[PDB]
C-alpha cells in the first residue's frame, strides 16, 4: 500500500460506533446528535511527507496539516486542543491523539475502493466508511 491511495475527496456512507466513540471523548449529547446527523466530506492531501485532513461538514469544517512522523498541535471538531502525531505505517494511516492525560487512535486504511476510519479510545470503537468522490 501507499499513503497516495488515500489521497482525494471520499464522502462518508455508512458510521458504527460514532455517538459512543463521541461520549469517550467527553462530547455532550447535544453536539453528539448534531455530529450523527452530518454527512461530511474527508479531504486528504499527501506531499509524499506533508499530510493535510480537511473534514466538511454544513454543520463544522476542521482541518490539520502535518508533517508525518512529527508532533503538532491539532484543534478538534469538539474543541479539543490535542498533540497529534501522524504516521504511515503497514498500509495505514495512523494518527494517535493525546490531551489532559487522555489517548486517542485513528486509523485510515483503503479496503475495496473504500477509505475505512477507525476511531479507537480506550474499550470504544467506532468505524466511519468514506466512498471516493474526486
Ligand atoms: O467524521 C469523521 O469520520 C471523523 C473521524 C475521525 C476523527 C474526527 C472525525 N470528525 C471530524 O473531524 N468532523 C469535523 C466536522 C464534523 C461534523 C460531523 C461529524 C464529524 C466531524
Amino acid at each position: 500500500a501507499t499513503v497516495q491511495q488515500l489521497e482525494g475527496r471520499w464522502r462518508l456512507v455508512d458510521s458504527k460506533g460514532f455517538d459512543e466513540y463521541m461520549k469517550e471523548l467527553g462530547v455532550g449529547i447535544a453536539l453528539r446528535k448534531m455530529g450523527a446527523m452530518a454527512k461530511p466530506d474527508c479531504i486528504i492531501t499527501c506531499d509524499g511527507k506533508n499530510l493535510t485532513i480537511k473534514t466538511e461538514s454544513t454543520l463544522k469544517t476542521t482541518q490539520f496539516s502535518c508533517t508525518l512522523g512529527e508532533k503538532f498541535e491539532e484543534t478538534t471538531a469538539d474543541g479539543r486542543k490535542t498533540q497529534t502525531v501522524c504516521n504511515f505505517t503497514d498500509g495505514a494511516l495512523v494518527q494517535h491523539q493525546e490531551w489532559d492525560g487522555k489517548e486517542s487512535t485513528i486509523t485510515r486504511k483503503l479496503k475495496d475502493g473504500k477509505l475505512v476510519v477507525e476511531c479507537v479510545m480506550n474499550n470504544v470503537t467506532c468505524t466511519r466508511i468514506y466512498e471516493k468522490v474526486e
